[PDB]
């Protein structure tokens, strides 16, 4: 894995605002892509920083968009996190698709998923509009992803590409 | 392709959700007793999965021959508990005294031989084992069909009666 | 095995109402099937499996499901166990095809057979009109299966399909 | 590879002697010459029962060691149930000879017998010595029989030649 | 391992003899006639007899039944000629009117599966073949015993009766 | 493919450049403190790696919280010092107090999952590790960017924040 | 590396006199090449042998040869030793092609290389226009050969072709 | 392809005809003296060819020089015996004063490399060995041609002249 | 190897009547050839074995034949045995073809090639114009080859090939 | 195989040489504690025509005065070296040698050092120098139809001696 190449991308089903739509990277290219993984769902109190990405869409959208989220939790769990409200738990709602990744292949491609914990690590890899992977980053379990740095790397890449 | 009964039972490791607390479970952690390891594909569903809780409510009856009815999915633990917390009306199972297991690291499912590989889930089977760790019965179903508790009770009574008799 | 992939096609020599008939899997098609195993011929007293399906066969054919009784015993042996009478400790006159696996093929194909005892244990399989495996059941040597659940599985598979 | 003057393709199986069931091992008949003959199936379509002739000649065999070792690829139950039927009504009536079951087709695959194509064994008559060594091989495939006279003759010819 | 009947018979060709000739004589030469192939360990071996002459004098019985009797040893051609031309008294044969075959390079013996590794001579077996190039009957003995012509005639009668009648 | 930020780390030796001094800098010499290892493609490449030299001035901030700040180009040692010998304005590194490490033999680069095969190239490497041999975080961003000095402190403080409490 | 067999190919960054370039052996036909190897940049030696040779090139290039140079180091770095003053720690401004292999390709190709210090041993090869090198030479690290003798062996190879 | 000259000789074992009787002999039984061992394809003839009998009627030159040459062929013991008991004139060879070694199976001949694939007969050849079991000289010939006794007599004298004198 | 099979072909040059002349097995035919090997050039032991072969050529050619020698030595060594003199360490100007095997291949082919001392054994086999080898015989180090036996085997050979 | 490296141990060799007419087996091990110079050459009698490199052979004492044992090394046998050595320089042959005429008929040492030429079955020219610890300080292969220089070897030897103490 080096950050220049098309990514062994993915095939899957996702949750887009209540509706189930199966997506593949190829449905995107000609547009910038970014993909964040993040651990299993429905965990207790802790920040669930993923929601930060849903409300922050427009900032991502100045060029292109659709940061996705993969988990071994597949369909139903992602739908259940997408529907239920912030007060109780999970994403109050999301204008972004949550990936399936039930078969872990999406994870097994990208170099994530420490084998013994039954799930993946954190996210945020970047893919150019021609489908080439510009950036790789992985975080350990007890930490979150930063929203600002993704936009900084993204914009810097917009300036270096142009 | 598959494995034969009367052979030792396929070992498993995982953690599950008991009466609301947590429990590390291994085949070895519980055997004085015949067990029912019946599977089910995933957490939640669009559809009304009304066979879910059905095995759980009768377990006291299963325990008279020293037995227990366990369920498992390849979905995560937190997902199992969050599914446990829902109401029958709302489509979730009620609060049960039976655990529900999880692979996620692909352990319990791959041992017993159930998988579609496409849905990353179990093929919804039911196995029966003896207290000495050898497998009494294998059954596997398809996704939409369920297992019957009565037939399970018949299999249990017939298999339990033969041991020392 | 698994309830998805195509069924382990077989060519046996069966007993239909006394006469030898070579059958494929494919020749019996468009109406489900139950492929069921039993360990041996001339088992001491009980014909208490086998014939259980024969008296209940009306119920199986009304749902279109056929019934295949198999053993690793030969043709001739099946005819000889069939020709004996129930009172005398025999299958009596059988109105269902007795398959006769003969040598090792069909039993281990379907995945049961035996190592030490060279006989299948006890199977019950369900197949659909297009030849793919619907349901697998195996019990053990000493105990058997009940017919009602087989009928329930059949109806459950039929009502869900359309 | 199976030839004469070789250790015997040992077996066990379960058998039927005079109506009962006894697990037998070749070694129980050690110290004696053996004549092992195979027959394709139990309860065969073709009616003629003729093999029972070897059972009728057993006195002659008892005059010199052995036993007739009637094993076939058929199972235990088939041999016992065909044994329980009578010669008159067809099928082997009763026997002063050991009937062994090959079943899982261990012994047949051992001896070089057991035609794979119809899944039934061939005619397997062979002779062995008291030392567990194979003296004689014969096959004469299914649609024919073995002669008892030639077997006892072969035995007699075989007994006088080793010491002198 | 062992040769199964109803299976095609292993072909053989060589330099042997017939009545003092050294002709070809390959299995393919009959095809439509029964053959009986019987082995014997060596030339100039027992001396007398050895019992092979039993097959030599009654060949008419085989020929009226449509058959051919081939004798064979791992010994050379000239050796076969020298043992055949020799006299009954001195232990030489009776000038066989049937071809006795000599595999010097073996492989005729090893094909049919009769080869003694301990010595390097044959194990003295008896095979019967079909008119269609298919193997019918196999019999093998040990070194010191022998073979009977009557039983062979019995097998012939039975196989011809099943073939034609 | 790449490794994972959980299991231990691919230890290293090399020599160094620290304040002009080498001292061989073995991984084991760096125990007891968090480390941030950052890679860059070449020496005297000053046109794109502007600001990479700017990394030298904020290191105190890294050191007060107990950390290393060490880096490398996977290029030559003496070359790191000789590039370190010029002034920022004059087209030089000025003088950096960060340990500059150099694996001439491209070992460390291939270990960490960097080193683009076609041209000897560390893209831009950045790893974070805990005081004993374990890797906390990985990031690599292609050719052009110089990452950021600021965000790494956020990652460091957060990583200290979850274990400390 | 047999002298009677064709020479291992090379293409690379060049840094011809004063600036930069990209060069391959194949560009040279009817004219020789001299392949020069040497350890890393800016460490210690007043000649690397680069000085005695490159300053004396009038005799070396007149014989149809090139002599170039090669080391394992970054592209910019060869230019950087080229860029500094004769005194102090720089070589001076060298007029000659510098072959920069950071991927160790060319070094490991001619077989002059080691993974210990990741550098190359100082070698000298001579190459004919038909790709037949006729001579192989390698020294150790602390020692050089000489400016004169390489040229002597060279002359021996140059006068001999058709005569 | 050939064993090799000057190399130790390959062990061989078989049975032979000594003074009319049978003795299993190996070179190792002799050692201790120069040995010569030759070969011939088969045993018997209706025509005259002689060859080996030249060695047989006078062994004196060989026995006085400490040699004791052995004859060997691929054929049974009994065949060699049957050729040995006869008279030189009229079809048999003499009474051999050299041990006739009988390769029944494919071993001594195939070992020494004189085996002819085209049949079960060896090529006619002669090897010479020393008291220490090493081969001094290898010689062969095509089958239909022959061997010289005189030259065989000369080479021994040559070896006695060269190794010790 | 084995008789009656075609002989492994060989090519080489060495010394034929003092001059060179690279020769190949296939170019001859029409005559029996006897290829005889000899261990080394310029040996202490007396050469006279081979000398028997050099002076006796009339008879060698009279049998419809050609007698070539062989060594793991090069052409020039054979030249030094040729161009010097019969009397001291050389053998005439040879009326017999010697072999030029430098790379000791031909020795390895015929199955001789002593491995320990890198020298050949006695060689001397035989062939026919139809390209198949009739007879093999080899001695080892000290002893020599006999000419009389070559004449005897030849005489034995003519009656069998002609009749 | 093909490529030898300095600072690496030198491949050890054994063989039978010609010293002053006498044939005696020599081994690398006798030269420990001392520098050795192994110089190759394709064949006897051939090229460059004789004796050319004879320049190195007759003046050897000065080369011998500071360590540095010098070897001959050709694909020919001992006896051949003896016959080419016995002729006088004038007659087109190597003179009477005060240095080892060692060689390999068995292609042992030559194919080891990587100087063996397969096409002409003889080794190429060139040489190697070794240190008292059996380690290779120089490679320098040349070619068959050409020659060497004595000076490069003589000065380089002193430089290599200059590095061990200084």
């Amino acid at each position: 894995l080096l950050p220049n190449r098309p990514a062994p991308e993915f095939k899957g089903q996702a949750v887009i605002n209540g509706e189930f739509k199966e997506i593949c990277l190829k449905d995107y290219r000609g547009k910038y892509v970014v993909l964040f993984f993040y651990p299993a769902d429905f965990t207790f109190v802790p920040p669930t920083e993923i929601i930060a990405f849903s409300d922050q869409v427009e900032e991502f959208n100045s060029r292109n968009c659709q940061v996705i989220a993969c988990s071994t939790d597949s369909q139903y769990s992602h739908l259940a996190w997408d529907n239920l409200d912030r007060k109780s738990g999970g994403l109050g709602h999301m204008k972004i698709p949550l990936l399936a990744d039930r078969k872990q292949e999406i994870s097994k491609a990208y170099g994530v998923f420490d084998e013994e914990d039954g799930n993946a690590f954190r996210g945020l890899f970047i893919i150019d509009p021609n489908g080439i992977l510009r950036q790789i980053t992985i975080n350990d379990k007890p930490v979150g992803r930063s929203v600002d740095e993704t936009l900084r790397l993204l914009d810097a890449f917009q300036f270096v590409e142009k």
